[PDB]
């Protein structure tokens, strides 16, 4: 599956050479195999695309005077930033991720594990958020790695009964969860991939909240376990938001109607009734 | 002390060459000195044991077509994975850890800090679970790093009061914590090492639970603070399980009992009074 | 003119010695070390070399090596990837003064960089997973921040103007950075909201997992989500005695001379109670 960097390079390299800014990794060299690359030294954006390996390397690059002529994404990127935002849709382990949406390594892993169907646009997920599923809870054992001792027959029996568990251990027999648009998820939050299939548009998940059920659109959930504290707007305004879907607007429309985005009062004016 | 990798190599290397998959580190090369090693290029399990440095490197290795013939632990391992499971009983900073038991760096530090006496078999501890002790709560100061300014005279009287503190700051003057077999500890759960001495066999610690006292065998604890939400089985089955001790079974015994391990009702019909 | 933690240590302790790099170097390390003579570490002598371990794992390897036993912390060696690590002298983390023997993790390093923290006191212990973040705006139609990447000049001016007049201080706007006092303890995975908090008082104990939404009085112990006051460490008269005496600003000699009063609260009151 294509990394974030390979997707961006396919868009913007345009015959240039990749300039590696930092110590390379095995994952990086695997991602760069379709491209010509060399260790960075003197870089010019007309001939070079700069790939910082770590966030540390990018900080060093953007402190260098050579970085002044390089534009984000168009001319440079960070390889170890699989959850970093882009102004266009991208895949993360074959999970669609909307524009201006960012998340951390826990959600990257959740995407790799198959727990996520899609992540919406303009969605903000703190880097320490975590998404994981339950082990089986109604067998004699709760361990998962005991299966490393199962031969082919025993594993097939184990896998079949896992698929029949209505509690969806390891997120079996359930839809991967959709994370909506204009969503905010606080630091150290947790979402249970066994029992959650939807984080609705506009939802806010508080810091440290342990989410065990679907979060309705524009609901604000906090606590352990997470419960609804309030809604961001009235139900009439929420229904208007779900009809207008400003997160699908053009960049020109976003600037044209920035006053409605900045003022919920004006938004309900224009769109609530006609 | 013997790292996880050194224990694996002593058991499984079998005269092969260690093929390093990833950037070598100072800690890795010190661990690899007694053995022959090279940067990994073309590898075969007959002549090579693949050591991925980081989990990112292991991800790359398993995506490579060469890894299909390599079996976990027997033929490859991750170096920066001290909490990772092994098919045999291992040590982690002189803490016995049972087969197929894993945990994260936080619990690795707890083993190194002396907070853990042992961890059972087939136990699953989420990578973000953490086990810390309390600082001293009966002094004028709560800082620990102030002791870096203490000379020998001040350090002696500081250490002596910690030793006699009944609340066990830094887990002083108490038994190290035992963690049983078939235990599950969820994401960002917390266990207080100053007060907890046992997580019983089969205990489940839910995501977010803050555990301040011992967890009975097969109890499911949740919440802040942790409370017993339910027990996994009946009283008689718990008693039967503590006598049968399936977590000590051979690999073949486990396979021959897979239906009983899947179905608690069949387990009791077979092993119950 | 901000300086890295390593630069501050080298300026104070290097004393014409040569830096010996212990571990694989990074781009950021090479830039920080370039004003100085440095070599890869082989055989080292603290009389002659200053050992810079790159990562914490490098430091573990160095301290397990025979060559390190004559090396003194900070005076003779340091870890580069340890911006939150304690120093025996008052230091700066970005533009934030940090007291002696005070440590914290990368999240709080980032909070210093973001301008969320005014100062951190002496002998303060902050777990590495503690996190400090501000709120996004909660009075607009959207909660996203990266939507502003699509704002042209005019939309950004309107957006920024409303942020600055928001009394709830989104992104810590229109409020003071928070002052974290001395002798403070902050447990694992604790959260402090940079939008709503301006002071963590001296002696405060923030429990593990606590989400702090309000100012914490001096010597208060707070727990839970949200964090509430559970108790106070000392009596009122003792609290005011401590705030006046300020043992956390004592010299090293004064600390050792009065270790009995630091060990025994009752003796502290007998000696310093007015």
């Amino acid at each position: 599956m294509k990394t974030r960097l390979e997707q961006v390079l396919e868009r913007y390299l345009n015959g240039r050479e990749v300039a590696v800014w930092g110590v390379p990794t095995r994952r990086l060299l695997r991602a760069l195999k379709p491209f010509k690359f060399h260790t960075a030294d003197r870089v010019d954006p007309q001939y070079h695309y700069v790939v910082a390996v770590t966030d540390d390397d990018l900080t060093d690059f953007l402190s260098d005077e050579q970085s002044k002529s390089f534009q984000y994404a168009n001319d440079y990127l960070t390889f170890d930033d699989e959850g970093g935002e882009l102004p266009f849709e991208r895949m993360c382990f074959n999970v669609p991720v909307g524009r201006q949406t960012y998340f951390g390594d826990g959600v990257v892993g959740a995407c790799e594990n198959g727990y996520i169907k899609s992540i919406g646009q303009f969605t903000s997920i703190n880097g320490t958020a975590e998404i994981h599923a339950n082990h089986q809870l109604n067998m004699t054992f709760v361990s998962d790695d005991i299966q490393n001792f199962f031969n082919e027959e025993s594993m097939a029996v184990f896998q079949e009964k896992l698929r029949k568990d209505p509690k969806h251990p390891y997120a079996y027999s359930k839809e991967p969860m959709t994370i909506g648009s204009d969503v905010y998820i606080g630091a150290h939050a947790f979402i249970n991939a066994s029992t959650v299939t939807s984080i609705g548009d506009g939802a806010i998940i508080g810091s440290g909240a342990v989410v065990l059920e679907n979060v309705p659109p524009f609901a604000v959930v906090v606590g352990v376990p997470a419960r609804i504290k309030r809604y961001r707007f009235s139900k009439e305004m929420i229904e208007t938001l779900l009809r207008v879907k400003w997160w699908d607007w053009s960049i020109e429309e976003i600037n044209e109607n920035v006053d409605a985005l900045i003022s919920p009062e004006l938004f309900m004016k224009k769109y609530g009734s006609l």
